[PDB]
């Protein structure tokens, strides 16, 4: 087949999508699985002044595989506003609704040249892109598998389960992975006991990202 | 009929359930709608040393209607652990799984003496109480209407919509209300534009709690 595609969403902005995506792509590349990082939509940016956005960090990693890549090759809709993409678009670019059909074509083109195409969303699954589509809808259009990154703070149980409920209600392969900090041992006392119980009782377990690079690469590449 | 019952859940712990519940009960009581505040399950407490838990604050308000109330009349399962109730129960009281049938009876008894019985949950909708039941399941057993309090920070759109999706998928009347801080005008710039759009497109709109005391009292009391 052409390259596999993995969408990365999260419980929350700042949960760890970009960090975990970069660590996963680094691992995949080190294993000989040629992997590109894309950020098709990004808010809260000012490219004239700042070169540390998600798409910039992705570009730096990606140029280890293709020196010719530029920011516009890997990120397509970029806004100054810190808001959902739909709202930034309506305010900053009212004449140009985000075209997810076009994005689906651009992203799928990278499956020609890469074994794995990692696509970071913005915000969370329900975050609106257009009047009709949210980030989950975009992932469904892409026919990507899904990796949902969770925070490791109090309340992760609820956040993970709300996303589990939404994901299991739609027709896509997914995994939920906790982005665990190593100074955080409260996790192991407070939340982990329930993650363990849940995993005995669920066919799709919640994993810890940092323990799961091999299984997540396997997940991303499996099947058609 | 006997008194109505309103369950109060949230996007997150610390979202505002207790503050908003107390403000709603105060408003209801001031309007002649006799209203009790209950906290059947509470974690993170130490009643030997601290008298500022949710059940304590509820008790103070409630004693304006019944001097005879004590903490044990309004809160039934209390744990030291900061965790989901299921986990606190397994650790601190392994022989006594939380009995939601018993809680349903105790809570419904207050519908004899009150026009409105407000029941604050713990944690979020998906937070586990027993191996089989979460907070939403408990609310469904209670046949309560639901008020879900949202935080007013970045990411509220996603959190509200994840809860909307879960709630609209089950057979209960609900409202989602944002607990807005008055020093927060970023809300109006960043999130409100989407709340407005959503509300044009949804039969069940997301409201701002502070604007909505009358409509929420109406909601709580309507119908059977
Ligand atoms: C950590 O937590 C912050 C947010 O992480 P990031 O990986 O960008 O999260 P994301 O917003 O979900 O993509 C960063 O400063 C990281 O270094
Ligand atoms: C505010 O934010 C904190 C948490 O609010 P609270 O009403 O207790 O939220 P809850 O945990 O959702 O019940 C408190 O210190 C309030 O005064
Ligand atoms: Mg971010
Ligand atoms: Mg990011
Ligand atoms: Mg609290
Ligand atoms: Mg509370």
């Amino acid at each position: 087949f052409q390259g596999h595609m993995l969408f990365i969403s999260a419980t929350n902005t700042n949960a760890g999508k970009t960090t975990c995506a970069r660590l996963l792509a680094q691992y995949c590349n080190a294993c000989g699985v040629k992997t590109i990082l894309l950020k098709p939509i990004e808010t809260g940016v000012n490219d004239a002044i700042n070169h540390s956005s998600d798409a910039h960090l992705f570009l730096q990693d990606n140029r280890l595989l293709d020196r010719s890549l530029t920011l516009k090759d890997i990120s397509f809709y970029r806004y100054h506003k810190v808001s959902a993409p739909l709202i930034a678009q309506q305010e900053e670019d009212p004449n140009a609704p985000i075209d997810t059909d076009n994005l689906t074509q651009r992203l799928h083109n990278f499956t020609k040249t890469y074994d794995l195409v990692i696509v970071e969303g913005a915000g969370g699954l329900c975050v609106p892109i257009t009047l009709e589509e949210n980030m989950l809808d975009f992932a469904l259009k892409l026919k990507a598998k899904m990796l949902l990154i969770s925070h490791d703070n109090l309340g992760l149980i609820n956040d993970c389960l709300l996303n589990d409920f939404l994901l299991k209600s739609h027709q896509l392969d997914y995994k939920i992975a906790i982005n665990l900090k190593g100074n955080n041992t409260a996790f192991h006392s407070i939340s982990l006991p329930y993650i363990e119980l849940f995993n005995t009782r669920s066919n799709n377990p919640i994993v810890i990202f940092q323990q799961s690079l091999k299984v997540l690469m396997s997940f991303a590449l499996k099947g058609s």
